[PDB]
C-alpha cells in the first residue's frame, strides 16, 4: 500500500543552500565547524521498513543516521554535537523534526516539491533552506 513517506525515499544529492551559517549560528554551532560543516554536500538516504524510517547523511564532514517512528520522541546527537530529545512528526504531507536541548528548541522540515526535497530549518527568527535533488 502507498503511504505518504514514499514520496521521500532514495538517495538525495544537495543541489543549493540558502542562510546556511545564520541558521548554524543561531543553533550555537562554533566557528570551525560551521565552515567545515557549511563546505559539506551532503547525501540524504532516507528509506522504510515497516513503521521504522531511516533518515542518513552522509558527506566527508559527518556521517549520521537516525532511525524512528513517527510522533515517538528519540534521542539524537546531532553532526554539530547537540544530544537532543526530537520527535519526527507527519503534517500532511511535511515531515516536521523538532529538536529540544537545554530549553531551546529548532524546527526541521523536508517536503516535496517538484523533484525536489526541500529543507527548510528554523531556529528562533532564522530560516535556512536546503534543496537537494534525486541522485
Amino acid at each position: 500500500g502507498s503511504h505518504m513517506c514514499d514520496a521521500f525515499v532514495g538517495t538525495w544529492k544537495l543541489v543549493s543552500s540558502e542562510n546556511f551559517d545564520d541558521y548554524m549560528k543561531e543553533v550555537g554551532v562554533g566557528f570551525a565547524t560551521r565552515k567545515v560543516a557549511g563546505m559539506a554536500k551532503p547525501n540524504m538516504i532516507i528509506s522504510v521498513n515497516g513503521d521504522v524510517i531511516t533518515i542518513k547523511s552522509e558527506s566527508t564532514f559527518k556521517n549520521t543516521e537516525i532511525s524512528f517512528i513517527l510522533g515517538q520522541e528519540f534521542d539524537e546527537v546531532t553532526a554539530d554535537d547537540r544530544k537532543v530529545k526530537s520527535t519526527i512528526t507527519l503534517d500532511g504531507g511535511v515531515l516536521v523534526h523538532v529538536q529540544k536541548w537545554d530549553g531551546k528548541s529548532t524546527t526541521i522540515k523536508r517536503k516535496r516539491e517538484d523533484d525536489k526535497l526541500v529543507v527548510e530549518c528554523v531556529m528562533k527568527g532564522v530560516t535556512s533552506t536546503r534543496v537537494y535533488e534525486r541522485a
